[PDB]
């Protein structure tokens, strides 16, 4: 099946794209921040990043179950459906890297987290 990400996952995730992708080590402070410049840089972690945790794949795109399983935190699946499908687009100018980051700025836009707190009884 697939399985949630959690923050250790992302560390993880955050270590093996850095080393793949030979990121820069001032931009690896602003990634462990969570801050991202709207670059090439940037829009190629966070392909790898959601490669990894697999939210969006390179020739299908944003991967809308997985997303949702991934942003409802338990939150009604249908209404959380609706949210992810209005950010799913086709890849316009045949850059996979810029069709993820397009995809995480909308998320960001609609206010849908991917790493949330998480309160159990």
């Amino acid at each position: 099946e697939f399985t949630v990400s959690t923050t250790e996952d992302l560390q993880r995730y955050r270590t093996e794209c850095v080393s793949s992708l030979n990121i820069p080590a001032d931009y690896v402070e602003k990634f462990k921040k969570w801050e991202f410049p709207e670059d090439d840089t940037t829009m190629c972690y966070i392909k790898c990043v959601f490669n990894k945790m697999q939210l969006f794949d390179d020739t299908e795109g944003p991967l809308v179950d997985n997303l949702v399983h991934q942003l409802a935190h338990g939150r009604d699946a249908e209404e959380v459906r609706t949210e992810v499908l209005k950010c799913v687009d086709k890849n316009t100018d045949n850059n996979a890297c810029h069709w993820a980051f397009r995809g995480f700025k909308c998320f960001q836009k609609n206010n849908l987290s991917l790493i949330k707190a998480s309160i159990k009884k």
